[PDB]
């Protein structure tokens, strides 16, 4: 997260870190046994880390649980990042509490102008590299479809939306991928892609979760 703020420990209780020996992506807890992330974050050997603030220090609210299965969206295209969504099942159910909690799925899509909270342990520099140890947060609005499409000609599908600031300086970034965009207590987006980070006229691009609620629910019901 570039140009954000320190969230505070366990203030974002649905935020997860995906760990394969090191943090490599975010995710969102959507029930005691399932996490949503970005398909471009797929790898084998995932451990899900819940209850984290400092990802390099054991602070006392963590739960580390190995994934038993990952399911990439059936129409994911790694060239265009269309359908950049994956589900991860935990080998055991997490213990839900005030610091480890699920986030609701949307019953309806959000609109341009809605304010959302974006979070992660990604790079904090727009030109340069610096990785935080504690969770960072950014409040940002959803941008219009027309401004999103104008920013990225020929690249924005009906399964994407843009959020952030066209002036630059505030955005998600590398290492935030797969993490949440929450608006009015609903998971509306997944950190997907962008040109660089926090660049002028190049806002963040997010997976449009409301398009996938049917697939998520059916997949969970049968796995
Ligand atoms: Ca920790």
């Amino acid at each position: 997260i570039v140009g954000g703020y320190t969230c505070g420990a366990n203030t974002v209780p649905y935020q997860v870190s995906l760990n394969s020996g090191y943090h490599f992506c975010g995710g969102s807890l959507i029930n005691s046994q399932w996490v949503v992330s970005a398909a471009h974050c797929y790898k084998s050997g995932i451990q899900v880390r819940l209850g984290e603030d400092n990802i390099n220090v054991v602070e006392g609210n963590e739960q580390f649980i190995s994934a038993s299965k990952s399911i990439v969206h059936p129409s994911y295209n790694s060239n265009t990042l269309n359908n950049d969504i994956m589900l991860i099942k935990l080998k055991s159910a997490a213990s839900l509490n005030s610091r480890v909690a699920s986030i609701s799925l949307p019953t309806s899509c959000a609109s341009a102008g809605t304010q959302c909270l974006i979070s992660g342990w990604g790079n904090t520099k727009s030109s340069g590299t610096s990785y935080p140890d504690v969770l960072k947060c950014l409040k940002a609005p959803i941008l219009s479809d027309s401004s999103c499409k104008s920013a990225y000609p020929g690249q924005i599908t009906s399964n994407m939306f843009c959020a952030g600031y066209l002036e630059g300086g505030k955005d998600s970034c590398q290492g935030d991928s797969g993490g949440p965009v929450v608006c009015s207590g609903k998971l509306q987006g997944i950190v997907s892609w962008g040109s660089g980070c926090a660049q002028k006229n190049k806002p963040g691009v997010y997976t449009k979760v409301c398009n996938y609620v049917s697939w998520i629910k059916q997949t969970i019901a049968s796995n």
